[PDB]
DNA sequence: CGC
């Protein structure tokens, strides 16, 4: 258990000043903030907690306001006394997801510096797939300690209390323990993080520096036109009605556009071959085969897609606009993917269809405020260039070197013919091979994407490996070190542990082998993208130009740049992205601009 | 992930 005896509750300036003096001389100290909401931009600071040493932590309530709440130091007085310490780059801080804490302080004109250790990121760099990297999971994993849960003090359901409604002492037990546990977690993980220069490098120079830039991107938000979004919605309703009619008109009667129920009773009952097509799916889509000649399955295909899109983005996005800023603030996750790439939610910017006309209309709703323009900076096929570097292949390297289209260059070599004459079907075959290799695609999966028979796909792969020998070496060498040491690394030293590499189970092990080939390339892209963000944000912070970094999705960074400064700024972003990251992989940055995200894209 |  945890009583009111463990940690102290600071209710007076004199005691707060005694603690600030102790904090000033501590080598590092843990700190956490408590608020009345998860929404960073509109949340109010309810209190703060600190920990100077294991077992020694305190809670400073500043805004609890339930009926008859005891006097507390005022939020303004507490912050002005704490400000010097918080803004001191030399006073080192530890915390669980400091991104959140940095933002809250920003709501009060305070610039959190000394953002040295994030236990969430410590855990993530040590072993990204060890489990969840939230504090409750961390405490139980590294300390066999079960923390007080937020529900334990606030409750559940709609009648859950906000932090300011909880009693001083209850709040104190919770907040002070977090600070305490965080420091203990750091003390256990920080030493471990040094047994290897790779992970240590990524944590120190990539992850940690990225904490404040992610906070700034999240707090900046993105401008979204709800009118455009609504037009699109109304139109889609009309297109869904029409499409349904087109389906009915083709056969007879009414029905759901649900397979293995209403479709099979129609489609194969009027000629075709029995099996269905799962919405397993990105390998066998029976419905889009028939689509090249058959009309019905083609309309059902396009119907489902528009249905998904409308409810996921057209109807959701407008509801995500924040009343305080009038912008949408997406949640970026730094410690979630196995490979190290950032992920996104509310909205999940990465699920907006790219090569689909409708997804483009979603992107047009992402606009620039008056006098500004949206600028998109993207790393052209970064993972493909990374694979070229990793395989040391002179052919692939030279293709990128002389500005030729790698897919046409690849097909020119694989099919043995002039570059100017390679056909679209040949370029399409080479493209499938090139991207298949990055995911470690089996010679049969390639056959299912290209629609060619098995062994005809194999015929192509053998010709590829013979023309580009260095790629097979990489594949073999990577599957080798994966078994020998249970993990693979990126160019910067980031690791992906593969427990199922010697699984003794068939497919469970196959998966581990696919991850072995893929992760080094995907993780390296992520490391590169993270370094560009840090580099770009540094310039932004020092030079103060008229530009905001507003998004990060796939291999691109999106900004809002003033119309009168677009040229000078584009020159600068470009140089930062293709020169101040890794000097080994041959990188190319495509910069564009427009009135909205789709125009610059 | 964070209250
Ligand atoms: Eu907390």
């Amino acid at each position: 258990m945890i009583s009111y005896d463990n940690y102290v509750t600071i209710l007076d300036e004199e005691t707060l000043k005694a603690w600030i003096a102790k904090l000033e001389k501590a080598p590092v100290f843990a700190f956490d903030t408590e608020t009345d909401s998860l929404d960073n931009i509109s949340a109010n600071l309810v209190g703060l907690s600190f920990a100077i040493e294991p077992g020694v932590a305190a809670y400073i309530p500043v805004a609890h306001d339930y009926l008859d709440a005891p006097d507390q130091i005022s939020r303004e007085r507490a912050l002005e006394l704490l400000k010097p310490l918080l803004e001191d780059e030399k006073a080192l801080k530890v915390g669980q997801n400091l991104k959140y804490d940095r933002g809250i302080l920003a709501n009060y004109g305070i610039e959190l510096r000394g953002i040295a250790f994030d236990t969430m990121l410590e855990s993530y760099i040590l072993n990204s797939v060890a489990g969840r990297h939230d504090m409750d999971s961390l405490a139980e994993r590294w300390l066999k300690h079960k923390t007080i849960t937020f529900e334990e003090i606030a409750g559940k359901g709609k009648n859950q209390l906000t932090f300011n409604q909880i009693a001083l002492e209850e709040a104190g037990r919770y907040a002070a323990e977090d600070a305490d546990v965080t420091l203990q977690l750091h003390l256990k993980m920080w030493p471990d993080l040094q047994k290897h220069k790779g992970p240590l490098n990524v944590f120190e120079n990539i992850e940690m520096p990225l904490v404040p830039v992610l906070s700034r991107i999240e707090r900046n938000g993105v401008k979204i036109d709800p009118k455009v979004l609504h037009n699109h919605s109304e139109e889609l309703t009309l297109r869904l009605a029409e499409l349904e009619k087109k389906a009915h008109e083709i056969a007879g009667e009414e029905f759901n556009l649900s397979s293995t129920k209403q479709l099979q009773t129609i489609l194969f009952e009027k000629q075709g071959i029995k099996p269905l097509k799962k919405t397993p799916s990105t390998s066998e889509e029976v419905l889009e085969e028939l689509a090249l000649d058959y009309p019905l399955p083609k309309v059902i295909l396009e119907y489902r897609g528009l249905a998904k899109l409308k409810s996921t983005y057209t109807d959701k996005l407008p509801l995500m606009i924040n009343p305080k800023t009038g912008r949408v603030h997406t949640s970026y996750h730094q410690a979630v993917t196995a490979t190290g790439r950032l992920s996104s939610t509310d909205p999940n910017l990465q699920n907006i269809p790219v090569r689909n006309e409708e997804g483009r209309r979603i992107r047009q709703a992402f606009i620039a405020p008056e006098d500004y323009v949206i600028v998109s900076a993207d790393y052209s096929q970064i993972e493909l260039r990374i694979m070229a570097h990793l395989s040391r292949d002179k052919g692939l390297l030279t293709a990128f070197a002389e500005g030729k289209d790698i897919h046409r260059a690849t097909a020119a070599e694989v099919f043995g013919l002039p570059l100017e004459t390679v056909t679209s079907e040949q370029r399409r075959s080479a493209k499938a091979i090139n991207f298949g290799l990055i995911y470690g695609m089996s010679a049969f999966g390639l056959a299912r994407q290209l629609n060619i028979p098995r062994k005809e796909a194999q015929k192509y792969m053998d010709l590829y490996f013979e023309r580009y020998p260095g790629v097979l070496e990489y594949m073999e060498r990577t599957r080798a070190q994966a078994k020998e040491q249970g993990y693979v690394e990126t160019l910067d030293g980031r690791r992906l542990y593969l427990p199922d590499i010697k699984s003794s189970n068939g497919a469970r092990r196959a998966a581990a082998e696919r991850a072995a080939i893929n992760a080094p390339m995907q993780g390296t892209a992520a490391d590169i993208i993270k370094r560009a963000m840090i580099a770009v944000d540094a310039w932004l912070q020092a030079e103060q130009p008229r530009v905001r970094m507003i998004m990060q999705v796939h291999d691109e960074l999106v900004f809002e740049v003033h119309k009168d400064d677009v040229d000078a700024v584009a020159k600068q972003i470009h140089q930062l992205m293709e020169n101040c990251t890794r000097l080994d992989v041959p990188l190319l940055v495509e910069v564009g601009s427009g009135e909205n995200w789709d125009q610059a894209h």
